[PDB]
């Protein structure tokens, strides 16, 4: 099961899965569903991306997400060799959610197109939420005439998602992976509490993740060619930042671009070849990990077990192990 701030996540346990061959298939058994008590999803719909033929096109389409709102229990996952080209967003009150093994790629919808998105609202806030095993890409590509948003946010929450572990995912070919916060202004996000481990984030540009108040465990994740930064704490949040591989990276562990800084505890890290820093521009405060010093103790006990992977055999294990079509390996 899930380790971390989500590990009492159990979806829709061990309930008869309900096929599903389509996102409105999908959507249709969630709309269904009397919101607690257990719903299993096997998404088999097999998409071919080979149909996108042009990067570009997608952004000015209409966001295809499906919707879990206001309902709990629930599981989502993937058959092997199943792929969406559809989204999925978690929202208000609804709690105890499990996704995994899904392929989610090349989505429609540009600043909408949702990949994983977990969403408090004036009904409630999701908690006990596992993302796990997911394979999540787009395209590094800035679309002409699309402002910075040709594609949207990877494995996202917002306004106050609590105790969440999203694990041995794969995010690549992805500018903005993870959003932890949505603005400086989402106080609501204090409560987080969010365990990041045994990820693969490769060829992408930033947010990996974004955290905006709000307490974090960030472990066991392998960076490889991330070119603007890294995990950016902000607005006070503090992560504990252990035993995670790091190569070509630029601002690899930052606090950058909120009106108030945010801190890390540092202990472990694997740190290779090809770190890069940079200042950012404006005048808001910053901080660069440039030399691997915590600049806060994690004020609490995580109030949960967790075994390491040895750093140096982070980027290793995390190949052998992270996101769909894996047999959910660890």
């Amino acid at each position: 099961g899930p380790v971390g701030y989500g590990a009492a996540t159990t979806g829709g346990g061990n309930k008869v899965p309900v096929n599903v061959a389509t996102f409105e298939a999908m959507q249709s058994a969630i709309d269904s569903y009397s919101g607690s008590g257990g719903l299993v999803l096997n998404y088999t719909g097999k998409f071919d991306f080979g149909t996108i033929k042009d990067v570009c096109a997608q952004w000015k389409l209409p966001a295809k997400t499906v919707q879990i709102k206001n309902k709990s229990d629930v599981t989502i996952k993937g058959a092997n060799g199943s792929a969406a080209n559809f989204g999925i967003r978690v929202v208000g009150n609804a709690h105890n959610v499990i996704i995994q093994n899904m392929t989610i790629g090349l989505l429609q919808g540009g600043e909408d197109a949702d990949s994983i998105s977990l969403e408090g609202n004036s009904s409630g806030e999701p908690s006990k939420i596992w993302v796990d095993h997911n394979t999540v890409f787009a395209s590094l590509t800035k679309c002409s005439g699309a402002g910075d948003a040709s594609f949207d946010g990877g494995i996202d929450m917002k306004k106050g998602v609590h105790h969440v572990t999203v694990s041995y995912n794969y995010v690549y070919n992805y500018q903005k992976v993870a959003l932890n916060g949505y603005s400086d202004s989402d106080t609501k996000n204090s409560a987080a509490r969010t365990t990041y481990h045994h990820n693969r984030f490769e060829n992408v540009e930033s947010r990996v993740p974004l955290q905006r108040r709000g307490l974090s465990h960030i472990y066991n994740n392998y960076f490889n060619n991330v070119t603007t930064s890294g995990i950016n704490v902000r607005m006070g949040g503090i992560a504990k930042i252990e035993s995670n591989y790091f190569e070509n990276i630029k601002n690899p562990v930052t606090s950058r671009d909120s009106s108030e800084i945010g801190y890390w505890d540092l202990i472990n890290n694997y740190v290779g070849s090809g770190i890069t820093w940079g200042t950012p521009d404006g005048s808001k405060p910053y901080a660069n990990a440039t030399n691997w010093i915590s600049t806060k103790v994690f004020p609490e006990s995580l109030g949960y077990i967790y075994t390491v992977t040895p750093a140096a055999q982070v980027k290793a294990k995390v190949i052998a192990t992270a996101g769909a079509g894996k047999n959910l390996a660890e």
